[PDB]
């Protein structure tokens, strides 16, 4: 709200998992610093603004931000993919990710994390293409029954880590939270299936009760005829 | 692009979910028939023993 | 209600199971303290605010809070999952959780608890994906009978 003082040194308090890269234009030296330290700009040091991706449908230019978190966070993206039976369905992935830094004092590897400008959009599309390419080759029944092996061992199929060597970003196991179909017709035929499943469940219960009642009636009738022959 | 092509693929969903629930219903009916035949065979064996 | 004094040292009374991590920006030293102790900020020490998850349907940004409880608590989340018979059903888990600290004086392991910013959202989604992946492979009768 209050206007900042242009004279004072621009200081940005970096969180413990975030990372900011500053470009010292006066000496052409690029340094990236992370930790609890607040970075102080020089006479010409400038922040690396990252036009990231945010929101549910993952708009490509939102959440612009000076920092870059390297901690184990997660972004949830809805992706609308089509199965092999032409039944398109929108589904969500948790996308557990963290930046793997091998050495934290290396001018090249620590500055490699700022290579791709939109790491959240790139890591969403690179994992959306894999999911769409792996689910469209398998039918609806095999996807509705086994929805986790063909989205995790397929998204990062043989290893549990989806490494991205452009920026060092790894992606851990993806946790699906909806596989809800887009069409209301497909959401109604699956409903009709509930009844056919609960209908055959109560029909099996009724048939088992009828068979047990018939067996008990036959046993009681056999005991009655044996007792009548003895009488 | 075409809504006709996006409707014939939809019709395919149902033919896929329809044959899926038909296979489920047929498997349930075959298991019910097998259990009914087993219970009937046990009932006739017990009736012969009675 | 009353406005605080900006001069006085910002002190936060940490409960016995909660944990707060303070970033001493003047010396770039990060320390996390827990117990009955009230932590006092220095000239540039700042709290680690955790934009957690709260509510029943587990909204991802609510309950922002300086502390991080490590005690055996539990968060209840409704998750709407689908069975193998296409009969979707919403169900609740208690999620009994506690942070296991092997050593309480280690600069790295005690600061590892503040790695994920939303531990309640991450621990809900990581346990919601497993539940949805394990229940969708089994039918309604086997899930309604053996639900545990
Ligand atoms: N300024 C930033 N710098 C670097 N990374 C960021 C920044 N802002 C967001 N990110 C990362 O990009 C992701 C984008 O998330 P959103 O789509 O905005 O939120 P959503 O995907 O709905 O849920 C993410 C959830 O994870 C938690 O980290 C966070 O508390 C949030 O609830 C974030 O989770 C975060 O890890
Ligand atoms: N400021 C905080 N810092 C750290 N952890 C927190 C904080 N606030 C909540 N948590 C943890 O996140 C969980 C979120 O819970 P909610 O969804 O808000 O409440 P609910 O899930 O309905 O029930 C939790 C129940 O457990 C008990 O600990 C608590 O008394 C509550 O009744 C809490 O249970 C708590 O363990």
């Amino acid at each position: 709200l209050a206007p900042r003082n242009k004279t004072r040194v621009v200081s940005y308090r970096v969180p413990h998992n975030a990372a900011v890269q500053v470009y010292d234009y006066r000496e052409k030296r690029a340094r990236v610093v992370f930790g609890p330290e607040l970075v102080s700009l020089g006479p010409e040091e400038q922040f690396t603004v990252l036009s990231l991706s945010a929101g549910r449908p993952k708009r490509p230019h939102a959440r612009r931000a000076l920092c870059l978190l390297l901690g184990p966070d997660f972004f949830t993206d809805v992706i609308t993919i089509e199965t092999a039976d032409h039944a398109r369905l929108q589904l969500q992935l948790a996308y557990n990710w963290h930046f793997e830094v091998n050495d934290r004092k290396d001018p090249q590897e620590t500055a490699k994390l700022f290579s791709v400008p939109d790491f959240v959009g790139d890591a969403c599309k690179a994992i959306a293409s894999r999911v769409r390419g792996a689910v469209a080759s398998v039918t609806f029944d095999d996807f509705h029954k086994n929805s986790a092996r063909i989205i995790r061992t397929a998204v990062f199929g043989f290893r549990d880590q989806a490494v991205f060597p452009q920026n060092g970003l790894v992606v851990s196991s993806v946790d699906v939270q909806s596989v809800e179909p887009v069409d209301q017709r497909t959401r109604d035929a699956l409903q009709r299936s509930v009844q056919l499943a609960i209908e055959i469940t109560t029909n099996s219960q009724e048939a088992a009760a009828k068979h047990e009642a018939q067996r008990l009636e036959q046993e009681a009738r056999g005991r009655l005829e044996r007792q009548k022959i003895l009488d």
